[PDB]
Order: structure tokens, then C-alpha cells, then sequence
């Protein structure tokens, strides 16, 4: 029962008020997070606003040293950070320690990306001839202060992937986690801070959303939100953005597209690794499966006997399939599954929950009349929908309210390339799951997915504006 | 003589049962009426520019620059009729209208030429871990599908352009929202694009009543980017109304001129009167401040104040230096910042006179920063000059306004404006020049209340496009 | 038969000599060309290097105006020029109109791709904290003089394909066309002469290889070599190039991989359009098939219909094969085919040759002893090579001394990718012949096909340099 | 003392003959090197052609990993290898270890820097809509083999500086380092063989001139050269190239323009240390002043008191001027300094001479009659040339047959990006010294100072080339 405290202007802050995290695979007390009023906000962002003078005036290189350092400690603690994810969010232990590796990698990356960013050199005899002799001189600045605020399946990796592309460019931060992963996000700034990372380039906020929750995002001192949570909740950070930018990682319901030339056995394997990953608790995953009729019955056999096999069980064991975060999801899956059931849909594996454990829902023959043909569940139950052509399947998929990404399997590439055009998605993956990485990669969705281009070297260009500086050369 | 004016909307020009009378704010005159359509018109416009988005999209590059090039071509050729309407609508100089349309053709000539040369990019998944090296990611462009370009009444067609063609060649579709003074321009640069051969719904025209449509046009689920060049307020209430959209803002200015000792008093004085008295000062991106060590104040207001009192002030139809301002509103709270200023004992080095909403062009010394002219944008001609004793105290100043768009540094050492450019919270600092946005392939933007977003025409067209990434495994 | 000039400053201007240009397919007298002497090669670099400052200090925008008024010109005179092309080169009368048209194209988008390109600017503090205040304000500048050294097959195309890109970029431009192919390249001159080019900017030289050909080139007025020709030419000019930059594009041994997968019909269609366009007198063209052993006579047979249908005859009528460009040519053709029967080749189509005029050989069964497997005909001859492993076709391949493009025929796209890695060509085509367009993507021959990288924009990087200009900020 | 070997296939080799190098200013024995034959050059060779296929198909990122663990390496041994680098090119010692500290830095930048490197898709609609479905999609590659010729002034930093951008391209690189300095390169190779660089992926030569100098060159294993050196000797390898692309930094003649409004006090300050630092032999440094008449006498006597103060002596001691490299170096410099006096010029300071260790020599209204003016010593002299207008200072700047960098020292910031715009070199620092650093910037030189751009971006750009893969969408 630790008491954890918040980093605020190189200082570690309790305050008068906590909000206890509890494990939710086991009820286990893990600790105790501030719960900070918002004078304790207000103090954040003055530390932060600050100190930005200074740092968005040292090197880049400078800047980079202190993030290769952080990532450094990162790699060194990661049984320990890990241990404490796990329970925090009920990853499994061998997950939750990867995730922390893969943080440090992408502060690493983002720390070298940023170090040699560019200028240009604009002439303005481009466009008219009086002005041959104007050029703009035009280089980067970071934008201030940017809150960054991370989702609790990935609390640290989350995290990071705003931290360090914000830093690297000059940029100010405050991470906002969420209440479950609260510790987890104040262990990332434990190394920030033993990194030495100056006084209030970076802070850390904990509360209660009905305290601090508008008040974090509606702060004037704020200059960019960098969120990553459910699309309700962003749909709510765009309400109280006004001018100033934002970048949203929303859900998902990627569709797996399985053509009848496909390799059947491989889809299955990439389709329930994608779906079931995390227990289904992930934006990038392969939520819905839409599948040529004359496949169907093949890949169904295929994909089942993989959910047959998944484990169900606690975190600490590494389970496949472990408790959902909370009651309320565990919940919200139920009724998806009970609709698809009472609509009639074919449950090839049974419905199983043991406190917040659902066990893994596979369904056959699911129509667009049921939820589960379009509402994320965040939780272990993956849709089959069958289709007579790649037209239909192209039509139900851009019919959904989000495009984050996509995945098809089939071996001509060239057709796959035709319908990754007309597909609503930010990345289409050919035979392979949906997936955020390789880091450097892009990472976008369209329409109820988010909003901005993350990848490292696309969310420092976000988090960066331009200054020119105009001259007559004689 | 005047007109009856109708939308563009799905390739057919539309009346609605209401109308907008336009009147030129020089003289009075009735220019002509535009329709005020109703949200359920509005309706039909961007379902006309969603079904047309298909279509458009799978264009080549080629394919749709050369609809632009048309339109340009057109415009080109309609400078004076375009030119000379514009000119009486928004009171702006007869000469400077025709080049508004003229500047509009070189914008849409040059997004179009930018647009269909950009390029995607390979990553190679190697780069980031060993186990990825046969992975690599395809990234190519793909528009952002329907904009709602805003124009503003100080630059109708220019300023149309400037969004209507970067989101063209990207393959997004287009409606134009005119000002409702400035709507008939705004609906002849349509014109251009319709005899250009534009398809049915790529681009259509919204013009109405604010009471009507204003928010209506903005919060519509079928438009996926709002770029909006208007009053700071404006803008921030439609970034309320944005949600999840991107948005572009470019909003007021405040552009403080900072002259230095070892200035060029002469040359500064030039570039400052021509900047901030150009079209009456109803410009965002113009000089609003003079910054002046105290050393070479004097010399320098006095220098000013010679050009100052040799512009012209008069009619469009005279290609006057100072026209009538947009509206009596806009003169009369021009005039209450020259009271403020007088009554709080700043010297008119110029007199202040008012005919109609004619403000002959007034210059401020000694203006202290408990006057609202010290820090209010005017959008009229009338310019403070604000006494520094060094140029820390001059950056403070500066950086204290709520506005950021652009700054002018007067000085003979550019190393020394250079490290003070970087302490300016401006999108862009020139040196020994007036501010302006030009030309317009450089960057554009302004930080703070001056808006959001980063203009010039690649910038632009890079704002108003999206990435599509494929993935795959060489084997 | 006119008395064809030269541009020289501005002005249009015989020699005492002269040499007169007969039609390769009829002997029509067609004109004649001056013998420039050394003397007046000096005068015309004297003139292009007095007119090169004013030039490179004009705008962007001026200069291509000029571009884009010299392509209104040759569009306007497409007919007539390519009227004469036709004859000249014994190229088909609407494929030498359309070289015209094309190279129109080439030059507009040369002035649009250079007049907006930039510079960069460089950060100190990317590389060491001291020198943050450091910046470089690089921005480009010509090289100078260009030798553009246009050849036979596309004298006003692989012409303006040098002159625009120079121009754009403020260099200044000596054209040496080819002897047979000057008349054209003139007519070329023409358009850009009456659009109003400042005098010096661009000019014409014309003479014998052996009173000029080494001298143009080793002249120290020249600062880039812009060379498309012979391989064994392009060799001699890498040596008298010295530490001047040089742009060479050389011959072509192209292999068309046919692989077991493959759409036999497809693979046909465009291995026969490419190896047979312009009777073979290309770089870019299949110029072997190596196929698959178990679809070898499939293909063959499939590629000898093809072939059978092509009109052999005179350019004014069209002919898909036309006379080659003279005897020798003609003659080493011949020679190859000789050599190809002799060692066991199975002529699938006859030889018959009518003064140059050779019809169409499809041999099969060419072995890697047969000169025809590895030297460049420039002659409408192609070898079938038949392999027992992709790996096989590999090694065949990369064994040329040429290494231009390589075309793979198969429906597996990733292991397509996977080939094109290993092959030594710079391009490779899936599922379609090999060809230098469009314009805009990159054209680069590996090992003995040249040196330096065209299509547009690569072009205009190449004969371009940057002046870097270092201060510090205070 | 010690018998030095080649890295020769992860193996140290000796060869049967040996050259024994001496300290220049101590005549000390530092030690031996292999006197190589052309059989063991191609045995270098076929081991680095047999490595690259392992080589360039790693991933980046394992590249990069053995790269920075060799500037770790270097980093730990820099006082090891600059006490011998010192004695061994007769270089200040704490300016030795400077180097090894500097080339670790270089090599650990050119890792991140060429890891990150990025590919592009073009659009054939952006030229054609006929092609609108064709893409290419542009890869990276590397050449080949790259043979690095290191120089005697930096024969470990100019070294690292061609080794690190090749090889994280993909590169297999031979390292030839000059006889004077072999000892340096192989101490330098040693470090990346701790590293544990795969065996042939780097290996040095060492050797006579007259034995393998042309044979490492013109062998057509060699896909790239990549030399810095003289400029007879860099001309000498433009011709043995061939089409092969090479990279030249040779001699430079950098004048300093002294305006008649500029910091007198600053330009004297730097250009005495950009003139005179390593004795003056250095391609980048101040080689001659072209001063204002009006400002001539007072910057004159400003340079003299700086000169005065340089310190002449050993290596071990840190003297300013050291012992120049070799007898035949200081009898050039003592010939040109004979010929300004001879001809009327004023020395400022005198010229003593001690074995190979000359005193600084400045020398006053130096005249384009003498050599001084425009012969690159190499050596401790330096002349001042008086001007009487801008357009002369140009003018005499620009009729060096040498173009590296150049000086402006001047108040007047645009009138200085105006006049740098017509001096033909390839940089120009504003109000400071010449230099090649920071080494992200360009580094390049126009007429006999070079061919090709360094610095490391472009460096790592030289030494790679494109595969386009293009195809049709369906």
C-alpha cells in the first residue's frame, strides 16, 4: 500500500486527498494516487510554462541525452514497472514488461528523430519574380505546454509515445493518467526524473475527473492535448479544445477482409492473435471478420480451434485471456454477446464469466442487424460476417463509425492495393493483423477513430510548429 | 445594373426564396443580391459534394490540376469585371481589387502545380527493430474529403482561393462560404471554376444569413475540415462547433514593428506606413505597433508622419491609399480607440477626421500601454507608436499581446534580430521589411489568438490531406 | 534538304563545312548540319558561360516561363517536327510525332519541378550543444555548363529530357545532338530559339566525332556531362570527365523473369511491346526472357504469335519494325543471329533482312554460350533462355554487364518484391514490360547501363549543387 | 613500437614486406605497417565482396548497433590512440585525442542518422492519368564497396567520416589510409573490430604507392571511391574511376573577405586560428586575406600580434605550429615564402625554420604576381591581399582554381548572403572562420576542391543508390 505522489516541478507532491488502485484481476491494494484539487493543477502548469524557456533553448542534443537516460532506466526497472502494470491494469506479467521495453524503445527512436529534424529554405522567386531576391528562412519550434493524457491499456507505452516526441522538440509536458494505470504512468516519471529530466519540463497529474477532469483540458496554459482513451471521452476533449491542436487515438472495429485465394490457416492465426490480444481491450485489433462465403466455413473451423486453445485466467500466469478492467466493460460484452446470441448468431466457443473473466466469444454467422457487427466490446468476442464480394465487404466496412485500420488476406496484392484505397482506414495491413507498429510506422485512424498521425516521427511533427524569418538578400 | 446572384450547387446555379441585398459601403450604391439559403439548401450542398467526393478522389493528379488551371485561366481573364466589383463591395481600391483576382489565379495555378507532384514515402520496419526488416509501410496521400472553406471580406476572392484550390488538387471537394459582404465575389470566383468544367458537387458556394445557416453550415456532420480566415471571436467559436475536425483559423493580428537604433529610419518608416495603412489597415498581417528605442524615436515619428500624411484618402474608384472601412461598426470602434488614445494624452502626429466611414489615416506618438490602441486590433488606419528604452523591454511588449502572427525587425545587425526573432511568440519575423503574408508559398501561420493551422500553399494543401499506409512482408 | 544551322548567342549560324543527313529507311536527302570546328566549340562555351550569370540570377518563375513557352512551340510544331524525326531516325511517322508531344510533357513538368524546389537549414545543436546558435542556410545552385549529348533513337526527347531540367535550375546548356538525329535535335532548338531563351543560355553544337566528339567533352568551360548513348562511348566519357559530374545513360540487356505462376497472355503481350518497340533500338526493352522451365514453350508459343503480327516495313506507314538505324547496326544484328543458329537456337521466326530492314527474330532455346544471351543488339532479335530456379534466374540476370530494369512476370507480389532486391537493375516492373516512364519516377541503370539518376526531379538534383552559408544567431 | 597488421576478413594479416613509419618531428620509430601486394589486395576485396550479401540484407538498426559500439570503443581508447595519432602526423596531442573524440562522434551520428533513412512513392498520375494506378516505390540500397582513402591531417576522423555513412547504408568498405598515418587508420580499424564488425564487412590496405596506389582504384571489384587528399593525387582518381561514383575533398584556398565595416579585432581573431591551426595543413582554413584598402593596415597589425603569439613546438608540448608532415612539405612552404619576399612582400612575422618546423609567416600587400597568392602551402603561411572594392575581392576569390569555403566578415548581413552568393565554393561563414563542422552541415567544394557533398546526411546519401519496384494497381 504505497503512497505515490505526483512529479511537479522536479518536486514529488502528495496530496490532501488520495484515491486508492486496486488490481482488478484479484482486489489486490496496490497503493495510493494523489487527488489533486485544481490550485494543485494550476501549480503544474506554472511549473511547466516556466520552465519551458529554458529547455526549448538547450541543444537538441541536450534534450535528447536526458530522454536515451530515461530510457535507459526504463530498460533497467522493467521487471519492476511490469510487475506493478500487471496488476494495475490486469495485463499479463509478461506483457506488462514488454510494454516497458517497447517504451523505451520508441523514447529512444523518438530522442534521434528529433535531433535532426530540419529547417527549409524557401525562395521567393518560386512564385514571383519582384521577389527573387526574399527567401524565408524557416525553422522549428516546439508548440509549449503539452498535456499529455494516457489510456489504461497502455499506460506506459501510451504514455511515453507522447512524452519523448513532445520533449525532444522543445515542447513542456504533463501527463494525465488515467485513475486505473495512475501508478503506472508515476513509475514512467520516476525515470524521467531520476534521468534528470530539469525542473517542470515534465509533470505528472492524478484525480478524480469530477475535480479535475475539464479543468486539466480547458487550462489555458495548455497549448496541446496528446490523448489516447475511449471515443466518447474524446468526442469530449474536441468539445473543450477550442483553437488549440489535439491529437485522438479513439477506438476501433478493424475488419479482417479474407478473400477466397486467401491462406486460410495463416488468416486465423493473425485474425484471433489480433482480436484476442489484451483480451480484445485494444484499439488496433481485429474486431469483426468480413469473409467470403465460400471461405467461411474453413476459416470459422480454423479460428475456432485457435479460441479453443486460448488460456483464461489471472495475469500473473501469463493467461491469454485475462479479467477485463472493470465491472462496467465485463458488463458492456455481456450484452453484446447476449444480443448476437438472441439475434441468432452461432457461438462456435462458449460464453464464460467468472467475476470480470469472460471467457473467449467466437461467433459464425453474425448479420449488421447486431451490435456486435459494429460496436467495439473492448473485451474477448470476435464477430464472423460472411460476404459474397469484395464490394459488400468494402461497403460493411466503411460503414462503421470508425477506420482505424484494416487487415486483408488474400495473394493478389495488387487487388489488395485497390481495396486499401477505397477502405476508410488509416493503415491497411496485407496478410497480416492490425497493428500499431513498427513505431516509426504511421499510426492514424479516420472518422470516430481519432484524429492527428502518430508513429514517431509523425507525432513530432505534431507537437512542432514553424517560424519563419523573412529577409532581402542584396 | 445589379444583379441577381445564384449558388453554385452540384453544377447548377441555384436562387433561394430569400435574398441578401449587397450595397457598396463607399457610396451606398446596390450592387446586386445574393441568395439566403436555408439549412435544408445547406443540406443539399454537401449531400451534392459528398457524392461527388468518389469521383473526384480517383481523378488523377493530372486530371484535376488541369480543372484548376482552367479556372485560373478564366480568372485571369475576368480580372477587371471580377476586379471592379469586388472593388465596390468591400471598398477596397479599384486597382487593388483587380490584383486581388490577379494574386488569386497565381495561387490556384501554383497549389495546382505543388499539389499533383507531392509524393508518399517507403518506411522500412528495419529501421526501428531487426525482427521487422522484411516489413515495410507504403504511405501515399488521399484527401480529407469535404471542406468548408470561409473567405473573409477584406480579401473575398483571394482568400477564397487560397483554400478552395489546395483542397481541390488533393482531392477533397469543396463549398465555399463567402462573407455575406464579399459574397458576390466570392460567387464569381465561382463562376470561374463552373465554366472551367468542375464537376457537379466538387465545389458548390453557401451564402445566407448568420441567424440562418451560421452555425448550421459549421457543426454539419458531412464536412470534415472547417479553414476559416476571419475575426478572432469568429474563429474561436467555430472551434467550439470543430469537434473531432481539423480545423485552419487565420484570425487577427497585432504585428508589432520593432525598430532598433542602428535602423534604417527612413526605409522603416516606408515599409511601416505601407504596411499598416494598406486598405485602410483592414488587414491582419500589417504593421499595428511601433516598437522604437527611445534614441531614434523622435526621427523616426517624424519620418512616418511625412509619408503618412501624403496617402490618399478617398473613393475605390480612385485607387485612394485610404478607403471607407467595411462598416459604420468597424469607424465607429475605430474611432473610440483614437479617443481613448487622445483622452489618455498620446500626440496625434496626424489629425483624425471621419466622412461617412472615411477615417483619414491617423498616427499616434508617446501611446502608452494602458491605451487600448497600444494592444486592440483597429482594422483601420491608425497606427501607435509605443517608446521602448531596450530591446528586451521592446520583446516583452511584443509577446504581451494576445495576437501572434507576424513581426517586423528594423535593425543593421541580423544576428542580433535573428536571436530576437526567436524570442518572438509570431509565425513569422522580416527583417527590414512591412509584415505580409506573401509571397505565398512561404509558411503562414500565426501563434496565440491569431489562429491555428499553417498556410502558403504547400502548407496548405499538406493541412487539408490525410496518409493512407499499406503494409506488407517482402518474401 | 534545308541547310540547318546552329544556336550560338542567340543567333542562328552556319559553318564553312557541312554534313549532309539522309533518311536511314529511303535515302531521301533530308538536309545537312555544320562541321563545327574546335575553335567555334570554344566560341560557343565562351558565350554560354558570359550569358550563365544573368541567367542563374533570374527567378524560378522566369525561367520557366521560358520552359513552358518552348513546350507551347513544340507542341504547336508537333506535325512538322516529327514529320522530319520520322525520316531521320526511321522511326515510325505518329511514334515520332508522339516523341515530340512527350517531350513537350517532360519539359513542362521540368519547370514546375524546379521552380519550386528549397533549400534546408541545418541546426548546430543537432550535432553538439556548443554550436545550437549555428545554423546553415543551404539553398541550390547550377552547376554551370551543361553538355547535353542527346542519342539517335530519341534525339528530341533524351534532348529535352537534359535541356529542361538544366534550364530550370539557372544552368546553361550546349546540346550536342547526334550526328544522324542533329536535324532533329535543331528543330528542338528552334522552339526553345523563338520562345525567347536569352542568348547564350541555350545552344547547339554540331560537328564529326573525330573533330569534336573527345574535345566538346574534355573542354574546362564544362561543368557537367549530360550523356545517353553506347556503353562503350559512355565509357570513354566517364574517363574524360575528370572530377566533373557526369550523367550516362548506356545500353541494356534487360531480362523479363517469367516465372511458373505467371499470366502467360499478359507476360507476351508486354515482352514482345517492349522488346520489339523501335525495331529494339532502345536501352529500356526485354531484351531476354528467362522463363520457368515448366511454361517455357507455352510462353514461346504465345510470344511467336505476337511476334508473327508485327508489321514489318517503311516509318511513314507505321510499321511496328522499321529499318534500323544504319548498315552496321544492321550488320551486327545479323551477326548476332548468326551466332545464335549456329550454336543450336530454334529460330521461332525467320531472319530475312531487305537492305537494314531485319524482320523480327524470336529465337528459343538460347543458351548462356550464345553471344545473343548477353550482347545488346539494338536490333529486333530476342533470346528465350529457359531456367530450372528462380535462384537460377537471378544469378543469369545479374551475371550482365548491363543492369538498366528488369521486368518479373508472376501472380506472388511479395516474392516478387523479395526478387526485385536481389537483381542488379535500378527498376523493376512487376507484371509489365520495362520502361523508362512515366516521366516523374526515378530512371537509373546499375553496373555497365550508366551512371547518375534521371526522370525529372532526380534530374534536376543532379545538376544542381548547393552553397551552404553558416552564421551565428546572437 | 609494434609490428601493425591489416584487417584483412575479421583477421589481422601481416604481409611479407613492411614500411616502418617514424614521428616527423622526433624521428622516433612509432612502428610498422604491411607493404601490401595486389594479390593480397584482391584477397581484401573477394572477402568484402563475399560479406556484402550478409551485410546489406541486416537491418538497419543492426548496422547501427555495431557502429555505435566501435565509437564506444574509440570513446574509451581516445587518449590510447591520439598519443600515437600525434606522433605519428606530428599533431598537437590534445588535438589528436580531439580527433578520436570527434570521429566517435561522427560515427555514432552517422548511425542514427542513415538507420532512419527513408524510401518514397511516386504517383504516375501526378504525370500521366493514364498511369494514375501505376506507383514505384523507391528503396534505398547500397553501392557496394566503398574504398575509403583517408588523409595524413585527419587519418582518423576523415576515416570514420567515409566508414560510419557507408556502412549503415549497406556498404562493405576498404579502408586505404595514407603510409603516413596507417598506423592511425589501423588503430581506428582495431575499434571496429572489438565491435565485433562481421568478418570482410571491413578491411584495411596499407601499402607503396608504386605498388598497389593505382591497382586499389581501378580494380573493378570497387563500386565506389571515397577519397580526401591533394588535388593531383584526387585528379589521379577521377581518371582511374571510371563511370564509378566518387567523392573528392581535395586542396582549398579559402579566402577571408575583410569588409571595410567589420569587427576588425574578430576577423583577425579567426582568421589566424582557421589559418594557422595544425600549422596550416588543413584544406578547410583561411589561406588568404582579401582586405579592404581602408581597414588593410589596422586588420594587418592585428593579424601580426595574433601571429605572434601562435606557439612553435612539439606535438607533445600542444604548440600551435607543429613540425609540417614531411621534408618535402616544409620546402615548398619555405619556396613560396622565398618567392613573396623575393617579389616585394612585407613579412610581418619572420621565418625561422628548425628541421621541419616553420614559423608562422604572414606576409603583407601580397600581389597576384606571386604564388602565395593563389598555391596552397600547407604550411604556416598566410598573405594579405589588398583590395579596393568588393567586386574585386570576388573576382580575385573566385580566379583560384580552388573553391572549398570562404570567409565574409562584415556588419552587413545581406549585402554578405549577396556577395557569398557569387563566390564559387561551396560554403560561406559569415563573421567566422572556415570549417568543416559541424559535421551535419554540407561539406563540399566547387572546381579543383572536390566533387560530391559530405557531411554526414549526404555522405550516407552519396554512398547509396534507389531500386524502384513499380507497379500497376488493381
Amino acid at each position: 500500500a504505497k503512497q505515490y505522489k505526483n512529479l511537479v516541478n522536479g518536486e514529488w507532491k502528495l496530496s490532501e486527498n488520495e484515491i486508492t488502485i486496486y488490481a482488478p484481476a484479484t482486489g489486490e491494494e496496490l497503493g495510493s494516487v494523489p487527488a489533486m484539487t485544481q490550485a494543485e493543477v494550476d501549480a503544474v502548469y506554472a511549473s511547466a510554462k516556466k520552465a519551458l524557456s529554458d529547455w526549448r533553448t538547450l541543444s537538441y542534443v541536450e534534450r535528447a541525452a536526458y530522454l536515451h537516460k530515461a530510457a535507459d532506466i526504463l530498460v533497467r526497472d522493467a521487471e519492476k514497472i511490469g510487475a506493478i502494470l500487471s496488476k494495475e491494469v490486469a495485463k499479463g506479467h509478461k506483457a506488462a514488461v514488454s510494454e516497458v521495453i517497447r517504451t523505451a524503445e520508441i523514447i529512444n527512436y523518438a530522442a534521434e528523430e528529433g535531433l535532426r529534424m530540419e529547417g527549409e529554405v524557401l525562395e521567393g522567386g518560386s512564385f514571383e519574380a519582384a521577389s527573387k531576391k526574399k527567401i524565408a528562412i524557416v525553422r522549428r519550434e516546439p508548440v509549449g505546454l503539452v498535456l499529455a493524457i494516457s489510456p489504461f491499456n497502455y499506460p506506459v507505452n501510451l504514455a511515453g509515445s507522447k512524452i519523448a516526441p513532445a520533449l525532444i522538440a522543445g515542447n513542456v509536458v504533463a501527463l494525465k493518467p488515467p485513475t486505473q494505470g495512475s501508478i503506472s504512468g508515476l513509475l514512467l516519471a520516476e525515470a524521467f526524473a531520476e534521468a534528470g529530466i530539469p525542473a517542470g519540463v515534465f509533470n505528472t497529474i492524478t484525480g478524480r475527473g469530477s475535480v479535475i477532469g475539464d479543468y486539466i483540458v480547458e487550462h489555458e496554459a495548455v497549448n496541446f492535448i496528446n490523448f489516447t482513451g475511449s471515443t466518447p471521452i474524446g468526442e469530449g476533449i474536441g468539445k473543450l479544445a477550442g483553437m488549440r491542436p489535439i491529437m485522438l487515438e479513439l477506438g476501433g472495429k478493424d475488419s479482417a477482409i479474407v478473400l477466397e485465394d486467401a491462406d486460410l490457416a495463416l488468416a486465423a492465426k493473425n485474425i484471433v492473435a489480433g482480436a484476442f490480444g489484451y483480451s480484445g481491450q485494444r484499439s488496433t485489433a481485429v474486431k469483426r471478420v468480413l469473409v467470403m462465403d465460400k471461405v467461411a466455413d474453413q476459416l470459422a473451423a480454423e479460428i475456432k480451434t485457435l479460441v479453443e486453445k486460448l488460456s483464461v485466467g489471472m495475469p500473473e500466469d501469463d493467461a491469454d485471456i485475462t479479467p477485463l478492467i472493470d465491472t462496467s466493460a465485463a458488463d458492456f460484452v455481456e450484452g453484446l454477446i447476449k444480443d448476437a446470441t438472441d439475434k441468432g448468431a452461432t457461438a462456435l466457443t462458449a460464453f464464460n464469466r467468472e467475476g470480470n473473466l469472460i471467457s473467449p466469444v467466437l461467433f459464425d454467422h453474425v448479420t449488421t442487424d447486431m451490435r456486435l457487427a459494429w460496436e467495439e466490446p473492448f473485451g474477448p468476442v470476435l464477430p464472423i460476417i460472411r460476404v459474397t464480394t469484395v464490394e459488400e465487404a468494402i461497403k460493411i466496412s466503411n460503414e462503421s463509425e470508425y477506420g482505424l485500420q484494416a487487415s486483408i488476406f488474400t495473394t493478389n496484392f495488387p487487388k489488395a492495393f485497390g481495396i486499401a484505397e477505397q477502405l476508410e482506414v488509416g493503415t491497411v495491413h496485407l496478410n497480416n493483423k492490425t497493428q500499431r507498429g513498427t513505431d516509426n510506422f504511421p499510426f492514424l485512424g479516420a472518422k470516430k477513430s481519432g484524429a492527428g498521425v502518430q508513429g514517431v516521427k509523425y507525432s513530432i511533427e505534431a507537437m512542432t510548429t514553424v517560424k519563419s524569418v523573412v529577409f532581402d538578400i542584396q
